[PDB]
RNA sequence: AAACUUGAGUGCAGAAGAGGAAAGUGGAAUUCCAUGUGUAGCGGUGAAAUGCGCAGAGAUAUGGAGGAACACCAGUGGCGAA
């Protein structure tokens, strides 16, 4: 009931509502995941940096458990949180590989919802 | 009534163009469906709540369905009577 990986990618979803993150073998296979609300932030405060390195470092944790070495980034969302989930990442003992920013850009399909007036 | 080539067209040699009409091909992305991993949140806001989710949501990986628009080029740029 363990899994032994050495090599993975750390995706990190931030947006400016919540961050999210989660580590994978190289061939996308999930081991635990970790949110600010999980955390206990709300509302918010989930978006701020430290919710965002508080999770990065409890995944981070439990993919070196699981036995992670080295792991490339994978970033998502345009929240601030991206650069302190990364530091956390590699403050955990992980050695960054690479980074890449994998947020989707729409080339011109579908139409993006109002402009809010507020 | 009779001449002219300057306006207006024509011939000859060249130029660019998201001008229009009809078929075909393509990548990104959104939604949905199925399945593997996985746990208690997701989403949202000024802050919240409705709502979705312990029947397994959100995240993640793969495949499928389908519709719609064409990122970069792209520019007091081009084309058209509008």
């Amino acid at each position: 009931v363990k899994k032994n990986i050495e090599n993975g990618v750390a995706h990190i979803r931030s947006t400016f509502n919540n961050t999210i993150v989660t580590i994978t073998d190289e061939f996308g296979n999930a081991l635990s995941w970790s949110s600010a609300g999980a955390l206990g932030f709300k509302g918010s405060k989930k978006s701020t940096p430290f919710a965002a390195q508080m999770a990065s470092e409890t995944a981070s944790k439990s993919a070196m458990e699981h036995g992670l070495k080295t792991v490339e980034v994978t970033v998502k969302g345009p929240g601030p949180g991206r650069e302190s989930a990364i530091r956390a990442l590699q403050s955990a003992g992980l050695e960054v590989t690479a980074i890449r920013d994998v947020t989707p850009v729409p080339h011109n399909g579908c139409r993006p919802p109002k402009r809010r007036r507020v």
